[PDB]
């Protein structure tokens, strides 16, 4: 993989269409689109998520559990390597599917409140302390790696877990058999065990992750390269770990790369602060040796609204960031989510700061 990294994040709720061929001229426009960026890889939705509702109810591959929406993966995947010049990541949730009820769900333990809840505004995760959950979740990746073909995986932001989570029996007795002390409420606030606790959730979402890539890997080979998305507050402010189970440190050591989510308007931060935001975010990763060398920033082209009518980000907006990045000495970056639909980001304004191959 010749640097620098340059990446295009692609949803394929785009391209799906119910009109066989409008779908093939969707296809065939993002094929040229890719071609035309001239950049060094596509990290491709492998599951869909019409509604953006954190839970997927079905995929874009032909599978054992979930209904395909459409076999678009693997046929919009061979088309990106070979006539785009791209390597591509399947994209795939790690815990958010809308698998048999009685797998285990993940859940929190509502303050004052006894009984462990589902929390409305997170993704709707299994619990990766059910192993019947991993078994399940193990079989779709197979399913993705026998028909389709492709250079890496990308681990979804949906690993993550609060300072209240998981609360389910089998996390509570994964806790016990771990040797920690008492119910969730007590563990969370002892000072002596709280460190430990984030630190043994964190190393269970990661292994989890790499049981997965070991799956695909058997059938695919051991060349597949592995990304996981990881949330900027681990990345500057690490004590965030305890309620995000994500450890910038573990990523760089575990994934080939750790694509960060440098996404200033999603953290909240006002318009005027958002690049002070981003060159605090790099100057972070600066001061760790190497990591620049295996982390991805992933900038945003939407503005999300937790409603659900997202908002476009400029393209000089954009390009702006982009151009922040490099006069910082940021080499390796990209952004989610691209629109073909509409040329939203503008390639003709993007190119010039993304695009090595400019002219
Ligand atoms: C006094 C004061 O206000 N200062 C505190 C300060 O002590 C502390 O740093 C922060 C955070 O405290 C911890 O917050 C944990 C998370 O709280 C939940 O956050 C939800 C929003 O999360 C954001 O989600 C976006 C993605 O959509 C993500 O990009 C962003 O980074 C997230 N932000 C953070 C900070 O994580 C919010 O909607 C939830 O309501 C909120 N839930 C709760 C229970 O507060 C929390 O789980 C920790 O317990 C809490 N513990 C601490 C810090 O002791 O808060 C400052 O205000």
């Amino acid at each position: 993989e010749k640097s620098p990294q340059r990446i295009m994040h692609i949803d394929l709720d785009y391209v799906y269409d119910e009109n066989l061929q409008q779908m093939d001229r969707n296809i065939d426009v993002l094929i040229q689109r890719v071609k035309d960026m001239q950049i060094s890889t596509v990290y491709l939705q492998a599951f869909a998520d019409p509604d953006g509702d954190g839970l997927v109810k079905e995929v874009w591959f032909p599978n054992r559990l979930l209904p395909m929406k459409a076999d678009i993966f693997s046929r919009v995947a061979w088309q990106l390597r070979t006539r785009s010049g791209v390597n591509i990541y399947a994209w795939m949730p790690v815990l958010s599917w809308d698998l048999d009820p009685t797998l285990t769900r993940v859940k929190y333990l509502p303050t004052g409140e006894k009984k462990a809840q589902i929390h409305p505004e997170q993704y709707h995760r299994l619990s990766p302390f059910d192993d019947r959950v991993r078994a399940q979740v193990g079989m779709l990746y197979e399913d993705l790696a026998g028909h389709a073909a492709f250079d890496g995986i990308l681990f979804h932001d949906d690993a993550l877990l609060s300072d209240y989570e998981d609360a389910s029996a089998p996390a509570i007795t994964a806790y016990q058999q771990a040797g920690f002390s008492g119910s969730l409420s007590e563990i969370r606030q002892n000072p002596e065990q709280f460190k430990q606790w984030a630190r043994f959730k964190s190393r269970a979402l990661t292994d989890f992750t790499l049981e997965l890539s070991a799956r695909v890997k058997a059938i695919r080979g051991p060349h597949i390269k592995t990304a996981r998305n990881i949330f900027a507050l681990p990345v500057i402010q690490p004590e965030s770990e305890a309620w995000f189970a994500q450890n910038y440190a573990d990523f760089l050591k575990s994934y080939d790369w750790t694509a960060i989510m440098a996404m200033p308007y999603l953290e909240g931060v006002a318009e005027k602060s958002a690049d002070q935001w981003l060159i605090q975010l790099t100057n972070q990763i600066k001061n760790i040796p190497q990591a620049k060398d295996k982390s991805i920033l992933e900038l945003q082209a939407q503005n999300w609204q937790k409603n659900g009518q997202h908002q476009a980000i400029s393209s000089q907006q954009l390009a702006h960031w982009m151009s922040l990045l490099q006069l910082n000495g940021v080499k390796n970056y990209g952004y989610y989510p691209d629109n073909f639909l509409h040329n939203q980001p503008e390639i003709d304004l993007i190119r010039p700061e993304f695009s090595t191959a400019w002219y």
